[PDB]
This record gives C-alpha cells, sequence and structure tokens, in this order.
C-alpha cells in the first residue's frame, strides 16, 4: 500500500533507540526484501531478526550484504554492545575504513572505548601473534600521526570485573607501541615523538608536585614557578629551551620551550597554571593551562560533545560563534586545555558595571544599536543562543559568572564542567541558565535583539534534533566510560540526553516546549517580571 | 500573472476591516473586471470607488450587479456607517432576505444598531405613506414570525425610551410604525399584536411588585418572605400572578407562561436582589424558571452573551463541542431585565459546600475507575467548558471574574456570568491575561495531567478556529459603535481596535499559539503556590 509507506518513512526517520513493538518488528521484514531502499533503513533492519536465533541470521547477512551502503552513525550503533555478533562489526568496521580521519578523530574518543566490547579473542590472538576493529585502530594510528598521539593518549589513561578490561586495553596498548618500533622509518618517527612527549610530561610533572610541595602566597607560588622554570638542567630536560616536540594536547604545533616571566597562576584553590610555549615556526606563542588537581575525561567529552554539535550547526550553516576550546588530559589528574583570551563576567562587572560598557571600550560604533560595533552585539547574541541550548541538551550545572567568559570579540563561552547531565550541587535548576546581567546584556525583553535570541534558540534547538542518532550513538558508547556523571546512573545517562531532546514532539511542540523554559528561566532572573507575577497572585486573593 | 493572485488570495482571506488597502486596490481593480473570484473579493472591491469620479460609481455598481453574489458576514459591513450610498445598502438587504430567519435572529441585535446609519428621510417617507429598503425590511420580516417580531419590539423599544436626541426621535417612528402595520395587518399580524401588549402589560405588574419588595425594611430573607405574599396576593394588581390568560414569555416566545408558584420564587446573593421565578408552562405544567434584574442596564450582558452564542455556533460548525452555556438574556427597558436561569452552583458555594472541585463532581458522577473516581464525560466537559471559556473571556476581554463569578453544573460544566466589566475594563490593576483560579487547576489536577495538557491543547484548536472566523466577529462589533453599552463607549473606535488586537490576526498560527500559550503560562504559574517557590528558587541560584 501506498500508505504503509508513510509508516515506514515514519520508522526510518524517528528513533535511534526504539525498542517498541517487538511484534510489528517482523513487517518491516516482509517489505524490506523490496524496500532495501536507503541506508538509514539497515539498522533497523537488524535489532529484530537476531533476536530468534539461527536460521534467520543466515539470511539476513545476505540481505545486509546487498543493502545500500550504510552511514558511519549506524556504524556506531554497530559497534556497541547490543549486537554481539562478529560480522556485524566487521560490517561497521568497513564502514569506519570509509571515514576520513578527521572524521575518526572527533568518533576516536569513543570507538577507544568501544574496545570494551568483544571479541577478547581478536585480541588475544593479535597479542599472541606478535610474542576486525583492534587490528584496523592501529593500522590507522599509524597512517596518520595527530591521530596516533590521540589514540596513544586515551590508551595511556586507560591502563594507568573492569581490571580485566583494563588488562585488555594495556595489550592494545602495548602491541601498538610494538608495532611501531618493528615500523618502517614514519612509524618509528612517530613512536620517538611519543617517548619524547611523555618524558616532557613527567618532567613537569616533577616539577609542579615541587611547586606545590612549598607553602605559600599565590604570588609567592608564582615567583618559585618562574624560577623553576628558569633554572637549567637540574630536570632532565631543560624548560627554558628542548628539542622541538609537537604539542601532545594539538600535533599540528611543535614546543620548542616555555616561557617563565609569562606564566601567571589561578586564582582556583587547587591551582592551573598558564604557560606560554613557543611554536617552532616562525616564533608563535602557544598558551595552555595545565592543571594538576583532577580528572579531566569528563571536561573533554563535554568538549568533543560541544565541537561536534557546532560542526552540525555549520553544516547547517549555523556559526553560533561557538568557542570550543581543545582539552586533553595526559592523566587522570593531569591535563592541558587550550586557552582564548577572555574576561570571566563577574571580572567584567568588577571592571565595569556593564557588559555594555565593556564591549563599548573595545568595539564603539556612534551609530551602533549601542555604543558597540552591530556585528559583535550579533555574534555575542548567537554564542548565548548556542550555549543555552547546548548545556541544556548537555545538562550542564554549576553556572555562576566566574564559569562563563566573554572575549573582546563578544563571543561567550563556558570554562568549567564538573557537573554533567543535571547533577547540581544546589537543589533547583533553571533549565536554561542565564545571568540577568547577560538579559541585560541583551538589553531585555522588549529589545530587538532579545527576540533574535530566542529566535536562535529554537532554530538552534530544531537543528540538534535532527541529527540526534550521532549524539545519542557516542553517548550510547560513553556508558562505561568512566565520566564521573555517568557512572552513578550509567544506564540512566544516556535516556537524560534524549529526554531533553524531546524527540517525541512534532517541531512546533517542540518549539513550544523550548519557549515554555526560556520564558521561566528568564521571568526568575528578572526583577521585574517577579513583580508582576505577584501582582497576579494577589489578584486571585481577595 | 502567477504569484499575483496569491497576494491578492493573501488581501482577500487576511483583513475585513483593514484601511491597509493603500495602492493594492488600484492593482486589484484591473484584475475585477476579469475575475470577481470570490464573495469576499466583493467586499475589498467597494473600498476604492466611491470618494472619486462618480461615472466610477456606474462601473462598480453594474460589476457588483452580476458579481459573485456576498455573504451574508460580509453584507453587515455594508450596512455600517462607513459607506453611505444607497444601492449597495439595498444589495445588502436583498443578501439579508436571502438569509434564514435564525441567522438573521442572531444579528436582529445589530441590525437595530445598523437603523441608525439609514437615511431618515427614507425612513420618513414609509412613515409619511402610512402616518396620513432595510427599514421596510426589519419589518416586513419581524411581521412574518412571531418571535422575530417580539425580539424586534424589545430591542426597538429599549431604545426609544427616554446627538442621543436625533435617534430617539428615529427610533420612535421605527416602533410606531411596526405598531401600526401590526393593529391594521391581518389576523396573524393581530395576533402578533395582541401578544406583544399582554407582555408589556405584565412586565410593569411584576415591576410594581418588585418595587414594593425593595421598599419594605429587611434582609433578604425578609423581602422574600414579601415577594412570596404578594404574588399570592391576587388582585392588588392588574394581573393576577397565581393565574393569567397565558402569554408568549419574553425569552421564549415558543413557551407560553399561565402561573407563577410564590413558594418556589427565592432571591440571589448579589447586590441588588434578582428574584428566581417558576411559572407553569402553557403545556403539562413543566416549570420553566428565569432570573430577573431590578437594578441594572443589561444590555452590555446581551451583546456578551450573543457573541458568546454565535462563537459556539462557529465551532460546533467545525465540530469542537466545549459545551458551552450561552444563556438567553433579554432586557426588558434598561434597569429590568430577564435571563434563562440554568442550574449551577457558583464555584464559591461548591468549595464551602464540598472542600474542591473534585470532590463535587464525584459526589454526583461517580465511577470508581476512571479516572478520579469521576465518570469521564463529567471531566471532559469539564476541560472543554474551560477551555472554549478561558480564549473567549480573552478575546472579549471579560474583566472582574471570581469565584462569585463562575459557576459549575453536576453535568461538569463550566460557564460566566455578569459581564459588567468588558474589553480589559478592570476594577483592579492587573490582569491575568487569562482566567484560571487555582482551585480551578486543581480540579484539572495540575500541570502534568493528561487532562491539564488535554485543556491547553483544547484551548490552542479554540483560538485558531475563532481566528479564522474573525470577519463576523468584527463587523458586529463595528456595527455597535453608537451602542449605548458602557465599556464601548469609553471610548467607541478603540472598543473595535481591542477585540482585533486580542484577536493576533497578524501572527503565524504557529506564532498565535506560541502567543496564546505564553498569556497561559504566566496565568497559571501564579495562581500555582509551588510554580512561584520554583521561581523563587531560580532567582536564588544566581545572586
Ligand atoms: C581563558 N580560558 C580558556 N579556557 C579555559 N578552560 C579557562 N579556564 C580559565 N580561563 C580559561
Ligand atoms: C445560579 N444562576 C444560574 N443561571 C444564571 N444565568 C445565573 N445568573 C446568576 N446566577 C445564576
Amino acid at each position: 500500500a501506498s500508505i504503509r509507506d508513510q509508516l515506514h518513512t515514519i520508522v526510518y526517520r524517528y528513533p535511534p533507540t526504539y525498542v517498541l513493538s517487538s511484534e510489528e518488528q517482523d513487517l518491516v521484514w516482509k517489505f524490506r526484501f523490496y524496500l532495501s531502499s536507503h541506508k538509514k533503513a539497515l539498522t533497523k533492519f537488524l535489532k529484530c531478526i537476531n533476536w530468534k536465533l539461527e536460521d534467520e541470521v543466515t539470511q539476513a547477512l545476505w540481505m545486509l550484504a546487498n543493502w545500500a551502503p550504510m552511514d558511519v552513525e549506524d556504524a556506531l550503533e554497530l559497534l556497541s554492545p547490543t549486537f554481539t555478533h562478529p560480522q556485524v562489526r566487521k560490517y561497521a568496521v568497513s564502514r569506519l575504513a570509509q571515514a576520513p580521519d578527521e572524521d575518526l578523530l572527533l568518533y576516536l574518543l569513543q570507538l577507544v572505548q568501544a574496545l570494551k566490547y568483544e571479541d577478547p579473542r581478536h585480541i588475544v590472538h593479535l597479542h599472541g601473534c606478535i610474542f576486525n576493529l583492534c587490528t584496523f585502530l592501529i593500522q590507522r594510528a599509524c597512517t596518520n600521526a595527530t591521530l596516533a598521539n590521540y589514540f596513544y593518549w586515551y590508551l595511556s589513561i586507560e591502563v594507568e570485573q573492569d581490571e580485566r578490561a583494563h588488562d585488555m586495553y594495556a595489550m592494545v596498548l602495548k602491541m601498538f607501541l610494538k608495532v611501531l618500533e618493528n615500523g618502517n622509518f614514519n612509524l618509528r618517527g612517530i613512536f620517538y615523538n611519543l617517548r619524547k612527549q611523555r618524558r616532557f610530561i613527567d618532567e613537569l610533572v616533577k616539577l609542579v608536585k615541587l611547586v606545590a610541595k612549598e607553602p605559600g602566597n599565590r604570588n609567592k607560588k608564582t615567583e618559585k614557578f618562574q624560577k623553576l622554570l628558569a633554572e637549567q638542567d637540574m630536570f632532565k630536560v631543560n624548560f627554558t629551551n628542548f628539542e622541538p616536540i609537537p604539542f601532545p594536547l594539538d600535533p599540528e604545533i611543535y614546543i620548542t620551550k616555555i616561557v617563565p616571566m609569562r606564566t601567571s597562576l589561578f586564582k582556583s584553590a587547587l591551582m592551573p597554571a598558564k604557560l606560554t610555549f613557543v611554536t617552532s615556526i616562525a616564533h608563535h606563542e602557544y598558551a595552555a593551562i595545565f592543571k594538576h588537581g583532577d580528572d579531566l575525561r569528563q571536561d573533554q567529552l563535554i568538549l568533543q560533545m560541544i565541537t561536534l554539535m557546532d560542526k552540525l550547526l555549520r553544516r547547517e550553516n549555523l556559526d553560533l560563534k561557538l568557542t570550543p576550546y581543545k582539552v586533553l588530559a595526559t592523566s587522570s589528574k593531569h591535563g592541558f586545555l587550550q586557552y582564548v583570551d577572555s574576561c570571566t563576567v563577574a571580572e567584567v562587572l568588577a571592571r565595569e558595571g556593564n557588559i555594555h560598557n565593556f564591549f563599548r571600550k573595545h568595539h564603539p560604533c556612534d551609530n551602533g544599536p549601542y555604543g558597540i560595533s552591530a556585528e559583535v552585539m550579533d555574534t555575542y547574541i548567537k554564542s548565548c543562543a548556542g550555549y543555552c541550548v547546548i548545556t541544556y541538551l548537555l545538562g550542564v550545572g554549576d553556572r555562576h559568572l566566574d564559569n562563563l567568559l566573554l572575549t573582546t570579540n563578544g563571543k561567550l563561552f563556558h570554562i568549567d564542567f564538573g557537573y554533567i547531565l543535571g547533577r547540581d550541587p544546589k537543589p533547583m535548576p533553571p533549565p536554561m541558565k542565564l545571568s540577568k546581567e547577560m538579559v541585560e546584556a541583551m538589553g531585555g525583553i522588549s529589545s530587538e535583539h532579545h527576540h533574535e535570541f530566542r529566535k536562535q534558540c529554537y532554530t538552534a534547538y530544531l537543528h540538534l534534533r535532527r541529527h540526534a542518532n550521532v549524539m545519542l550513538n557516542l553517548f550510547s558508547l560513553m556508558v562505561d566510560a568512566t565520566v564521573p556523571d555517568i557512572a552513578l546512573e550509567p544506564d540512566k545517562a544516556v535516556k537524560k540526553v534524549e529526554e531533553n531532546l524531546q524527540l517525541g514532539l512534532t517541531d512546533e511542540e517542540a518549539v513550544q516546549h523550548l519557549q515554555s523554559l526560556l520564558d521561566v528561566s528568564i521571568t526568575a532572573v528578572m526583577p521585574a517580571l517577579v513583580e508582576q507575577i505577584h501582582r497576579f497572585t494577589q489578584y486571585w486573593r481577595k
């Protein structure tokens, strides 16, 4: 029938997550033989025939083999725990094989997690062989230098009933380094580079340990810091100059040396340092942060997430001017974070009671809406929208004016991500996090900009909804991940992101929903709208 | 061209009211000769022509004669004051003539208002013919049907009683003519005249009695005991109240009276105290009751009721039945009136007599299973009565709503009453733009109910439907510019713009629902105590 097609159109588009109708699950089977139509169908297909054990399986592998080629995201689902079978893993891996390197890089983080899934036998035999997914990751790590660095750092962290999963990761990392040694010139070139990175990290850790060990005023500890860096050959490789190393946090950039005098130390109780590095070429300086206190895996997942969303949005050709900095954690309790010149909002307010005066110093225009360049305002509005919607989907907690930073450009971003998926020290939300100052920085509900802001939020939300599947699959693979917040309710953890997505709603409904949350959050923050609500309560009483 | 049609379809649906048309009328004209596509087009076509060239008028006139015939609702615009010219007005009347009596009756109230616009010399000449076109039309029809005669008579009578000076004389002449046509006419015309005479005499005695009751010192009970005695006292008055010669009730000509039961008569709580009455019906003793108010001008409440009745009619046509109750008012001459009495209990009474609304439905209609041990239909009718009213009071700007002021019925329905404050006039400083007591929201089961969600959904569909049918509502309001309805009279012009603004015709539907959703959200948050606290916590989070 022609109508059944609309109901099929329904199933291929709607879920990445359906359990629904393990009775209808075979109606698809009946029309699929002809409607091996397009890519998406196949993932849905595999979910049901597999439940029954045996003769259908052999028929299904043929069916799959002949099926229109799968998109990559299906493959991420195929690598998940749900399907145990090897051929489908093989198929999923051939899809990744088709994927370009940059794509692996984003996905890559989960793929390392994906290794936890079978088969150990595939791992044991490769290991036994020198003394399928794992094999593929290694080969492609060896093809690309940047890829190899990230692969290495992720494995080093996993090795640093989960004891058996550790064991496996250890075997996989060690093989990887061994193939590089046995390597032809370029592999070995990468290998030596990895060894060089590590040595350096270990030296910077040792310096930090010794900086922490002296009790002090913050200034005293910066003074001490500058002296240790300046001081030569007490530390295996001098810090004021060393052989050029490609930054571990960013492979593309090489570093010759740090600069001591430039380094300043952060207000946070456990104190990360800003360091200045020099690029191998043209004496560019790179500024990074080196944090000593906590495991950064959580911050980095969020950052990968943001990156993904921005990418899709830009592929949408909405640039919300998201400013997603790279984060890498070396070990649990050391990491590097990109640094972008920025002022924390609270700082701005101490420096200036208003954000607009703050912009006014940097990009003033006379016919400009407010004494700001029109384009700055637009960029500010967009960055807020993007970030409200992203935090929302991600259910980020603990926002405060120290947490959100502003650039002279107007981009707005969030710095610190200790609380994910709604976890929060405080007892209530708001679900949408906006300072009063930021809404006044928009010029309030009356203003035209604020309306543009709201408008952007909805449309961003609508788009992300469309690419539901990628985010859910990536998360599907963070269950066993060791992010503190996932670990508490891991099973539940995937559902929370999907709840925020509200995929159940038709679009108009979805926009309405987000409008709702916007209204609550804005009214709460503004003092004038709170007073108006009180007059309305007042009205029914008498 | 191909798109031009679309700009024009946009012009045709969107407003009936707009002065918007400026260049558009000139481009539209070129197309008028080629396509009188639609009935709607005719109203749009009419707008451009008359002021300028007189010959231009001849061309437009020929155009209209063969033009796709106008819908009755649009015709009303024509009787409206903005269009002076005699030939178009004749056309409006011809369109009304085709209309069936019931639709004709619903509008009847406005026509009397419209009567003001037709030139008096047209009316003076008709008077001239009898004593030693629309006005003729109203009388001709008023005569053909008794119920129409009755309504026409009461509306005119209210108007006749002492700028106003010229309009009073006009109405008086029309009435005198209508009465002379009936006495003169045949049997039915005479029959109508006789029944009208009975109605008139009956009310007057009814009024004498109410006046005696009011003088008497005492609280309500002392006064009701007194009222009970007078009806029962035969022969104090011209009419004997315990029995009479049957009279068509002014509220329903369809039903005669014949009796009143003194014992059944009560009075209400409200400030000037209306009696209930009962009568027998002319047939098999079935009672009727109505109310009867001694203390103000009902005109405003009747317009509002006409408005609610019509809106309900439109929604039923769509097939939304929100179980509205559009009870009947007529005024008599201002300061008496009647109102149909529907059995109901005011919410405040319901809360005191039974702790909460849920308990109240539960006692009358209890089914252990669903949803609240309250039979489902009742819940559904309560949800629907609720949606229909917030939307309708909101469009109409009904204000001064209180618990004393809404009612329930055993059946579930909710409705309003006593529309003294209209069009955003309020005795208080604020809205809320939507009127929901907490008591009512709890009745729904609060924010997450299938039922509360159901109510919001019902409101949205209702809003959109009314949005589509805006043309009729605006035309009727335009017709009561000169209304002598207090709230409208404060600024006559603003009244029409205010109902229109509430309408949100500019917005796209997706936006319109967002706009309505917004108004509902502030209104419910302020009403519920938990939500206010949630907001306080959110304020607390930041600073
Ligand atoms: C400027 N900046 C950028 N990224 C961070 N993670 C950060 N923390 C403090 N300041 C910061
Ligand atoms: C109780 N009651 C019922 N129906 C009415 N129309 C009315 N008006 C005031 N009170 C009322």
